């Protein structure tokens, strides 16, 4: 059967969350989405030549510790941590989402792929080398996006699900 991945990405209001799953849905730049809306979107893609079937859980809205809000993002297999180039405090707010996500996964070895996104702007604030070692320091892959152009996109949706592969075959 067509193995299906549950992907979430995470990350800080405004880094490109919905940008980033839209260009990968629709394979269109939507550069204006409601910044609350959190939802679920399935796409099947081929991926090292397999077809799976991804389902993107684009996150939103408050910062909430309940059992139901823990529920919801323990469904997934595999995170996407996001922050934005330009926008050092999304940077450091990174350990912040790696933390609950471990939390709620009840692992220490979740998969799990940093992205820096907003790539095709010049105002960079976060050095690649910093982002590159982060990604070292949790031993995780670091991907370089751009939601505007489309760069690092399947990079980054498809390591994670190579990530989640990986594990699943400990
Ligand atoms: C960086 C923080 O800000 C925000 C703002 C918005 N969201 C967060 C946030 N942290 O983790 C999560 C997720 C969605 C991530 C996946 C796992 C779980 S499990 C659960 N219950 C979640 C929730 N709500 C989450 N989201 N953090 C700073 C610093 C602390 C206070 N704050 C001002
Ligand atoms: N230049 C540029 N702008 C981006 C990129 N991704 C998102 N944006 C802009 O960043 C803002 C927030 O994007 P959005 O997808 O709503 O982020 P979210 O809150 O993380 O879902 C919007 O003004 C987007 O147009 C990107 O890669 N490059
Ligand atoms: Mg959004």
């Amino acid at each position: 059967g067509m193995t299906e991945y549950k992907l979430v990405v995470v990350g800080a209001d405004g880094v490109g969350k919905s940008a980033l799953t839209i260009q990968l849905i629709q394979n269109h730049f939507v550069d204006e989405y409601d910044p609350t809306i959190e939802d679920s979107y399935r796409k099947q893609v081929v991926i090292d030549g397999e077809t799976c079937l991804l389902d993107i859980l684009d996150t939103a809205g408050q910062e909430e510790y309940s059992a139901m809000r823990d529920q919801y993002m323990r469904t997934g297999e595999g995170f996407l941590c996001v922050f934005a180039i330009n926008n050092t405090k999304s940077f450091e707010d990174i350990h912040h989402y790696r933390e609950q996500i471990k939390r709620v996964k009840d692992s220490e070895d979740v998969p799990m792929v940093l992205v820096g996104n907003k790539s095709d702007l010049p105002s960079r604030t976060v050095d690649t080398k910093q982002a590159q070692d982060l990604a070292r320091s949790y031993g995780i892959p670091f991907i370089e996006t751009s939601a505007k152009t489309r760069q690092g996109v399947d990079d980054a949706f498809y390591t994670l699900v190579r990530e989640i592969r990986k594990h699943k075959e400990k």
